[PDB]
């Protein structure tokens, strides 16, 4: 008889899950499995993203229970738990979604060899990205496109992505009863207290496939807002109702299908002939994700500078006093500190909000390496994607893809064009709630009586600016200008 395991890593969903459909096909027992390393906390990982993961597992648990099955959260290492459950459960087939990250290629190649020793068939369909990223490389001639213009031309030559897979049946084959490695007390979904986190999460974005689909339908209630979506024209200061979809945490963990997102967009574009085109359209945003996944998966040492063939070797400064002030949201610029506060509290910021803080830290003001600010992003971002977190930090630091280092955002003026009152600043930095809008972006310019009347004395309640932007940016641009000549 057929006993199969559907291994969940990414793709924490039931819709558009071809690895789950194959696992349930002609199966006597199906074992939904998610492997947890309990000593992750003892390695870097905020409670916001980890609890977002735990909520997505509880969402899978309720979905399997409604279909007569159950999710199994196995503790330990995968190269270790699988050889035991193969012989215990009488496994004949193992299915999981294809992953192109550097750690996964090592991990999955080890489980395949263990599955070959136990006589277990391995089926790894592709469903995390829009296309087969290795197929796009072969169709381009053996190398990945290095520009968005060339990559957009490539996917149009290939055509539409595969349609989202059918939904799984209403009744799934249950796991076998009285199996020791499937005991409910040792396979349940733990909370954030039991994994070792002492401070609770503060994000307002709840994980799970159900919330992802509800957040999808809400974005598609106005098809005219979807058809005319232009990314550079959105508001980074919009926090009550974010100007974009905020679907990145669900696309990272796989709670939402990229092919399902793509399909619904084409249904709206079909009825709106004047819809926006890449790279500014909503479809173009999924292409940015697909473009950076294709380049990073085929480029050695992509998340670093040394050994990276696409990254420029820049003479970044090793300044831990500027990195600390930027990391702890105490640079003295309320626009920068408010965004960094949203990073630690919500774990998500608007794309242009991530532009202002990444530019200020790197080529803009502080001239600190993009690898240092990345590690801060990989800790607090609930949507942190290995490949996407890289290319954008190399984009903002002018190390790759982007080479216009003369374009420097102003930490004082940038947020002013969207939010002259400073409503975004007063929310995440409540020490400046009473500061008048005239000095809310430059509090050090307010008279001392204005600082006292507002209860925000610069140097006592709110820090002074760590740098003069005019002097810092002028030096940073020039240093970046000679590095490009030596290139
Ligand atoms: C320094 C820096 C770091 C970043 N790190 C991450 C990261 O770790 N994870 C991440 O998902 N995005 C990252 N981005 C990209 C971008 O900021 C987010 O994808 C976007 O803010 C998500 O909001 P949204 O879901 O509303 O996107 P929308 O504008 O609604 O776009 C929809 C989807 O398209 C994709 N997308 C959008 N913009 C980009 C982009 N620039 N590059 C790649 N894919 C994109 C995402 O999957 C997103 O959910 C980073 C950008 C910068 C500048
Ligand atoms: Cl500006």
């Amino acid at each position: 008889v057929k006993n199969s395991i559907i291994w969940f890593r990414k793709g924490l969903r039931l819709h558009d899950n071809p690895a789950l459909l194959e696992a349930c096909k002609d199966a006597k027992h199906v074992y939904p499995v998610f492997v947890l390393d309990p000593h992750f906390l003892q390695q870097k990982v905020s409670v916001n993203r980890y609890n977002f993961l735990l909520e997505s597992l509880e969402d899978l648990q309720r979905s399997f229970q409604a279909r007569g099955s159950r999710l199994l959260v196995l503790r330990g290492k995968p190269e270790e738990v699988f050889p035991r459950v193969f012989r215990e459960w009488g496994v004949t087939q193992l299915c999981f979604e294809h992953d192109t990250e550097p750690y996964a290629k090592v991990r999955d190649a080890a489980v395949r060899r263990l599955a070959a020793e136990a006589g277990v068939e391995v089926v790894t369909p592709i469903s995390h990205t829009l296309y087969d990223t290795d197929m796009l490389v072969a169709r381009n001639g053996g190398a990945a496109p290095l520009t968005m213009q060339s990559f957009t031309k490539l996917v149009d030559r290939v055509g539409d992505p595969p349609a989202p897979a059918p939904d799984p049946p209403a009744a799934m084959p249950p796991p076998a009863e009285d199996m020791p490695s499937a005991a409910p007390a040792a396979t349940g979904v733990p909370t954030w207290q039991e994994v070792g986190f002492k401070e609770p999460p503060l994000t307002v974005f709840k994980g799970g496939e159900t919330e992802a689909l509800a957040r999808l339908e809400a974005a598609f209630q106005d098809p005219k807002w979807v058809a005319g979506f232009q990314k550079p024209d959105t508001d980074p200061s919009a926090w009550e109702k974010p100007a974009t979809t905020v679907l990145s945490p669900y696309l990272k963990f796989g709670c939402l299908s990229a092919r399902l997102f793509h399909a619904r967009l084409l249904e709206v574009y079909r009825r709106h002939p004047a819809h926006s085109q890449p790279p500014v359209s909503l479809r173009g945003q999924l292409l940015w994700r697909e473009f950076f996944y294709t380049v990073g998966s085929t480029t050695p040492n992509f998340h670093r500078m040394a050994g990276n063939p696409v990254c420029k070797q820049i003479d970044w400064d090793d300044n831990p006093e500027f990195l600390a002030a930027w990391r702890e949201a105490r640079t003295g610029f309320p626009w920068i500190d408010a965004i960094m506060t949203q990073l630690v509290t919500w774990g998500w910021m608007h794309h242009l909000a991530r532009h202002s803080v990444a530019c200020f830290l790197t080529r803009g003001d502080l001239y600190v390496s993009w690898e240092r600010g990345m590690e801060v992003f990989e800790e607090h971002l609930i949507d942190q994607d290995h490949y996407l977190n890289a290319a954008n930090w190399m984009w903002l630091s002018a190390s790759a893809f982007f080479s216009q280092y003369f374009r420097v955002y102003s930490p004082v003026v940038f947020g002013k064009k969207y939010d002259p009152e400073g409503r975004f600043i007063r929310k995440f930095l409540p020490v400046l709630k009473d500061m008048p809008a005239k000095y809310i972006y430059e509090p050090w310019t307010a008279p001392l009586e204005v600082q006292r009347k507002a209860g925000c004395v610069v140097g006592r309640d709110y820090p002074a600016p760590i740098v003069d932007h005019a002097v810092a940016s002028k030096a940073c641009i020039a240093r970046m200008a000679a590095a490009y000549r030596r290139s």
